[PDB]
């Protein structure tokens, strides 16, 4: 498909490595020329998962942190699209782990919302802030708890993510775990220090949001 008004962007998106290599080597300025969405060949190669094209552009020494018109960096694009090897390559060239797009999302928010375990680890090994808050003051942990992703909760706890940050509705990840009936996630969160006392904007603790017996189980875990 024609994703760009820029030839080199279409070549990068469609995985046309040799043609892209010919064009840029012939005119190295094409490597950083931007299209209608303010994207270069790097953004499109990240989107379509063309690792070798990404590696080519990085070895050329293109910038790795330029944002398109929606605030997306290559690292956002690679993390969202589940491009494990490209995320590794971008972190190897000092990609901004804590960059935010126009929704205030970091690459880790996307790793969390799409259950991308290996990418979350690479981002966190790379200095990602586990407590980065989006425009709704929500964290990676809010997403993991809401979706019931135990493996992702273990990753975020290992890298020292807080369990008690309130989003704009006053909900901690434990409120969301209780509301979505994520029983084993709720119990893990409490066992690791998630507060049963914090009230959301409806003046409810996680115990009060919890349904059918979960509230008493969590209360007993903290109070005996």
């Amino acid at each position: 498909g024609c994703v760009s008004n820029l030839m080199v962007c279409n070549l990068a998106y469609s995985g046309k490595l040799e043609e892209l290599k010919e064009s840029i080597l012939a005119d190295k300025s094409l490597a950083t020329r931007t299209d209608q969405d303010s994207r270069t060949a790097l953004h499109w190669a990240c989107s379509a998962g063309h690792t070798e094209i990404v590696e080519f552009l990085l070895q050329l020494g293109v910038p790795v942190n330029d944002k398109d018109d929606a605030g997306w960096s290559p690292l956002h694009i690679a993390a969202s699209a589940g491009r494990d090897e490209i995320v590794k390559a971008l972190l190897g060239k000092g990609a901004q782990v804590n960059a935010v797009n126009q929704n205030g999302c970091t690459p880790l928010h996307y790793a969390a919302s799409k259950n991308r375990h290996e990418i979350a680890v690479m981002l966190l090994e790379g200095g990602a802030n586990p407590d980065a808050k989006d425009h709704y003051e929500a964290t990676a942990m809010h997403r993991a708890a809401a979706k019931g992703n135990l493996k992702m909760i273990h990753i975020l706890l290992y890298y020292k993510a807080s369990t008690n940050i309130q989003d704009t509705e006053g909900n901690t990840p434990l409120h969301l775990a209780c509301d979505e009936e994520r029983v084993e996630e709720a119990k893990l969160l409490v066992s690791q220090g998630a507060s049963i006392y914090i009230e959301n904007k409806e003046e409810k603790t996680p115990l009060q949001v919890a349904k059918g017996g979960l509230g008493l189980i969590l209360k007993r875990m903290v109070e005996g």
